[PDB]
């Protein structure tokens, strides 16, 4: 249906979204590292 | 439907929003390197 | 109708406030640059 | 509506913290420049 | 309605956790300007 | 009700990862002041 | 019901994710105290 799918969209992209912020984060901790 | 519609645009939007902030500390992570 | 137009509220009011969080990291790397 | 009164909570509640966020990340950066 | 009051607790719950990150971040511009 | 319940979920799982990340930013604020 | 169980993969996705960014903020504590 689509308001499940919709969910299901909300769901991947915002994960999606926020591991991207997590990588950022990461190449933050390696500059310092470096 | 409106209401799957308006669910989409929360993925949309609130993605896109994050992905500013993954890009915004990657800038972080530049500055800190140079 | 009042439920996609809340709906479409929490996608506006969300991504402009993490839009705010972006800019703000974009301060502390111009920050750390001087 | 009581479902569309509680997403419009959502909308404000939750915007109002992600700027709480941002203006925290903005203290920071006048740290850091200081 | 069981639902309106699910959609409250989300509303009341992550915006209470968003505002323990901003605290966290004030603590972060503490330490740098100390 | 399964819906009910599931945003219920939401409201838990999300406010304690949030929590999580509040958690982590304290940890920085340490090993500044360290 | 597909709503629900899409509610849950929010909560599931998301809270996830989350707990990503925790993990990499640690990373930035852990660089900043090495
Ligand atoms: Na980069
Ligand atoms: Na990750």
């Amino acid at each position: 249906g689509e308001v499940a799918q919709a969910i299901k969209e909300v769901a991947k992209a915002v994960a999606a979204a926020i591991k991207e912020v997590a990588w950022a984060i990461k190449e933050v901790a390696q500059a310092i590292k470096g």
